C-alpha cells in the first residue's frame, strides 16, 4: 500500500540548506574536486572499512617519510588501489612529501564526513513499517538531530552577526549575507557545560567545505585522528572572516555560488599566543586553556560588543582588522584560534554566503 508524504513543515530558506548539504551532486562534486574516482567510488559504495584501510595505507607512507622496507611508488600504488582517484587516467603522482600526506589525510577525512552522511541516511526498519512519512526535507533535517532556527533581520543578534561579517571579512569581496540560522545542537550543551567556570569566551568563524555541514551539524566540530595544520591537532577558527572564508569550499547554484560559515563559541580561558608555526602541538602547554597563533592583524579590539548566549557573556568582534606591532614579526598574517578539547566549542549560529 502506498505511504502518505506528509507537507514539509520547513521554511524555504532551510529547505534549500537541506537540500545542498545532503545533495549527491555536491557530494560527487566535492569528491571530483579532490581527484577521487567517482566512477569506481560511488557514493553509496564508500565504506568505513575503505577509509579505515586509506588511513592505513597512508600510515605506512608517514612511516616511510620518517630501512629496506617498501618504496614510497609501492606503499603509494597500495594507498591508490584503496582509494581510487583520477587524474585523466595517468597514473597518480607518489606521495613523497609532508604536504602532500597530509593534503591526503585531509581529503579522507572530508570523505569520512561524506560516509557519515551516507550513512545517516539510511533506511531505518521503523521508517519501511510506519504508514505515513515526513517529506524528504523534514527527514533529512531530522536526521541531524539538531535544531536550527532562521532568524529575521531584527533578531536581536542578526546586526552584530552582519557586522563581525562586514568588517572582518575581504575588503573588495566581502560575502554576501543570505541567511542566518541559529543552531542548537542538544547534548553538546552538558559538554560545554563543564567549562561554565572558564571565562574569556569569544565568538569565531569556522569556514567549510559544503561537503561536511551535514556531519559538523550531527556532531559537532571534532579533532579526529589524523587532523593537523600549522597549530597541530585541535579545532581551528578565526577572528577574520576573510581568514576561515579561504577554507570555505562553496558550489555553483545557478548564476551564484554558495557557501557555508560556522560561527561557535569557544571558551578560550587563558590564552597561550605564540607568533611561529608548530604543526605537533596536541595541548595548549600546563595551565593554558587555549593556544592563538597571533596574526599581524586583528578585529580592532576596542571595537569589541558582547552578545549574551545561555546566560554568559560572549566577546563579538565588530572592528576592521588593524595592525598589532607586537606580533609584526609573526609567522601568521591572520590569527588562529585553537582549542584542544571538542568540549570548549558550542555552535551557534550558520550563515549562508553567496
Ligand atoms: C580537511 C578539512 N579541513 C577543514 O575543514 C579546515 C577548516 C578550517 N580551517 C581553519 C584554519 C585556520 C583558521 C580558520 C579555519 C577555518 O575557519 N576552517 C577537514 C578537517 C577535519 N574534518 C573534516 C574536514
Amino acid at each position: 500500500s502506498m505511504k502518505r508524504v506528509q507537507p514539509c513543515s520547513l521554511d524555504p530558506a532551510t529547505q534549500k540548506l537541506i537540500t545542498n548539504i545532503f545533495s549527491k551532486e555536491m557530494f560527487k562534486n566535492t569528491m571530483a574536486l579532490m581527484d577521487l574516482d567517482v566512477k569506481k567510488m560511488p557514493l553509496g559504495k564508500l565504506s568505513k572499512q575503505q577509509i579505515a584501510r586509506g588511513f592505513e595505507a597512508l600510515e605506512a607512507l608517514e612511516e616511510a617519510l620518517k630501512d629496506g622496507g617498501q618504496s614510497l611508488e609501492e606503499l603509494s600504488s597500495h594507498f591508490y588501489t584503496v582509494i581510487p582517484h583520477n587524474f585523466g587516467h595517468s597514473q597518480p603522482p607518489p606521495i613523497n612529501s609532508p604536504e602532500l600526506l597530509q593534503a591526503k589525510k585531509d581529503m579522507l577525512l572530508v570523505l569520512a564526513d561524506i560516509e557519515l552522511a551516507q550513512a545517516l541516511q539510511a533506511v531505518s526498519e521503523q521508517e519501511k513499517t510506519v504508514e505515513e512519512v515526513p517529506h524528504p526535507l523534514d527527514r533529512d533535517y531530522q536526521l541531524l538531530k539538531c535544531q536550527l532556527q532562521l532568524l529575521d533581520s531584527g533578531a536581536p543578534e542578526y546586526k552584530v552577526i552582519q557586522t563581525y561579517l562586514e568588517q572582518t571579512g575581504s575588503n573588495h569581496r566581502c560575502p554576501t549575507l543570505q541567511h542566518i540560522w541559529k543552531v542548537n545542537q542538544e547534548g553538546e550543551e552538558d559538554r560545554f557545560q563543564a567549562h561554565s567556570k572558564l571565562g574569556n569566551r569569544k565568538l569565531l568563524w569556522h569556514g567549510t567545505n559544503m561537503a561536511v555541514v551535514a556531519a559538523i551539524l550531527t556532531s559537532g566540530l571534532r579533532i579526529m585522528p589524523h587532523s593537523g595544520g600549522r597549530v597541530g591537532k585541535g579545532i581551528y577558527f578565526a577572528s577574520e572572516n576573510s581568514k576561515s572564508a579561504g577554507y570555505v569550499i562553496g558550489m555553483k547554484c545557478g548564476a551564484h555560488h554558495v557557501g557555508y560559515m560556522f560561527l561557535g563559541e569557544v571558551a578560550l580561558g587563558r590564552e597561550h599566543h605564540i607568533n611561529t608555526d608548530n604543526p605537533s602541538l596536541k595541548s595548549p602547554p600546563p595551565g593554558f586553556d587555549s593556544v592563538i597563533a597571533r596574526g599581524h592583524t586583528e578585529p580592532d579590539p576596542t571595537q569589541d560588543t558582547e552578545l549574551e548566549l545561555d546566560g554568559q557573556q560572549v566577546v563579538v568582534p565588530q572592528g576592521q582588522p588593524v595592525p598589532c606591532p607586537e606580533f609584526s614579526s609573526s609567522t601568521f598574517s591572520q590569527s588562529e584560534y585553537l582549542i584542544y578539547q571538542e568540549s570548549q566549542c558550542r555552535l551557534r549560529y550558520l550563515l549562508e554566503v553567496h
